[PDB]
């Protein structure tokens, strides 16, 4: 009667600090769901795997999950690990909901067992630090952000991982002055506040260097400005999500994570929690064990989660 659910992420390697978030949220969601009666009396059982956000290790984990007979997978955490694993899950008829894969090719191959609770509106994750360690090689970074605490947080993460902080800028004017003086290999630029004038700063940098690598960070609702940044020459964009830990409806989970001395501010805590809730919603609403029926139910009816009401299109991507 037990319902085994695989949870796959990075328990080791460079992406480990965000994998800790994923497993913390997944564990708490399974605990909370079982304390509410599980799935009509049936107990959810989490089976945790470590792919180290490595493509080869992720394929071994996917084969291990297939040999275990597990039908539902929450994962993986990184795009380059979730993509080859999703081929195996789709071939074996295994449901897979990823809380971290944001590559576009994941949901553009007609796969009917693949979903995700991340990457809304082509966003490349909630944090720029993880995107940097996962996508780009160690090089000289120019951090452009008005908030000084956001710069020190990003600086500490990439410096420990072998990256170099060439300089820091607080507004769009200084960002151009710093790009002239330092000529960095990559630029991260938060364009949330209007005083930054990020779009104008991108164009001014593009005039100096047409091959500039600029990664922009934005907030919810700034979709139109994000397209202008990419049109101006930006390579990719990060959308900072709403602080779900500050939602008063989520206070009980915040309290539960704090009692375990776990940081509840991480976005992957709630994105992974939402993925578990979505699977539990489909299992309870349909009363079916078939992954295809569960995915079809979620695409038709959605689910209420700790990150808000979720809905998916026919390809498995979030909509709204």
């Amino acid at each position: 009667d037990d319902i085994k659910v695989a949870v796959v992420g990075a328990m080791s390697g460079p992406i480990a600090q965000w994998g800790d978030m994923e497993f913390n949220g997944a564990r708490q969601a399974i605990k909370d769901i079982n304390a509410k009666g599980g799935i009509k009396g049936d107990k959810l059982v989490g089976v945790e795997y470590d792919d180290a956000c490595d493509p080869k290790q992720a394929v071994a984990v996917a084969n291990k999950i297939v040999n275990d007979g597990i039908k539902y997978v929450i994962g993986h955490l990184c795009s380059s690990s979730t993509q080859p694993a999703s081929d195996i899950y789709e071939d074996e008829g295994i449901l897979m909901i990823s809380p971290g894969a944001t590559n576009p090719e994941l949901t553009q191959r007609g796969y009917q067992h693949i979903m995700r609770t991340a990457g809304l509106d082509s966003s490349q994750g909630p944090t720029a630090a993880k995107y940097i360690l996962e996508t780009v090689k160690p090089q000289r970074v120019l951090i452009v952000d008005d908030a000084a605490f956001m710069r020190m947080m990003l600086k500490d993460i990439i410096t420990k991982a072998g990256y170099e902080v060439a300089g820091e800028a607080t507004n769009g004017r200084e960002a151009v002055e710093k790009y002239k003086e330092l000529k960095p290999d990559i630029v991260t630029m938060d364009i949330t506040m209007p005083e930054m004038n990020g779009i104008d700063a991108i164009k001014e940098i593009m005039k100096i260097d047409p091959n500039a690598k600029i990664i922009v960070c934005s907030a919810m609702g700034q979709q139109a400005m994000v397209i202008e940044a990419i049109k101006a020459g930006a390579k990719d964009f990060i959308v900072k999500p709403k602080r779900y830990d500050q939602d008063p409806a989520n206070q009980g989970i915040v309290d539960a994570l704090k009692a375990d001395k776990k940081d509840p501010s991480g976005p992957y805590v709630w994105i992974t929690y939402a993925a578990v809730q979505s699977l539990a919603t489909a299992l309870e609403r349909t009363g079916s064990d078939e992954p295809l029926a569960l995915v079809k139910d979620l695409k038709a009816n959605g689910a209420n989660t700790v990150i808000g009401p979720l809905n998916w299109d026919e390809k498995g991507d979030l909509k709204g």
